[PDB]
């Protein structure tokens, strides 16, 4: 659905005469408290390494 | 219908309160291959003219 103030990734098919599937809705702000990892971590006390 | 990467087109009316009849949605790239002339060629072999 549209949230205030969120940008718009539009997601379409090509069957084999396109169509648009869904909107996904994006609404967020910058900081450090979330963090898109790309998996969970396992065994992980301390996510942060280096 | 909604073509992705496209440009809209608004066609509007008002009637005598007005309304919107449809929306062009233009998906294109550039090149030479397509072009858009005014009108059919007739009795030509080569388009081009100069
Ligand atoms: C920032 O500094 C902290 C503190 O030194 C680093 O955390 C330390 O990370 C090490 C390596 O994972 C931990 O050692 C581990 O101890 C556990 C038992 O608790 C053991 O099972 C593991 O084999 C390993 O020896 C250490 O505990 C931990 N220290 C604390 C108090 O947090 C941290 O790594 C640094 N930041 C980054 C980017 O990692
Ligand atoms: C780019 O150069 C080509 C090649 O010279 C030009 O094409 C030529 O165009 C002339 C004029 O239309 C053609 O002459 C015509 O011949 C037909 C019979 O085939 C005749 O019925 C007409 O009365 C006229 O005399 C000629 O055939 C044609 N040559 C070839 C091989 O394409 C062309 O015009 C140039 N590009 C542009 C911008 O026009």
């Amino acid at each position: 659905s549209l949230l205030a103030s969120a940008c718009t990734i539009d997601l379409f098919g090509y069957p084999e005469s396109g169509v648009k599937f869904t909107s996904l809705y994006f609404q967020f702000t910058k900081g450090e408290l979330i963090t898109g990892t790309p998996k969970p971590f396992e065994g992980v006390t301390d996510v942060s390494f280096m």
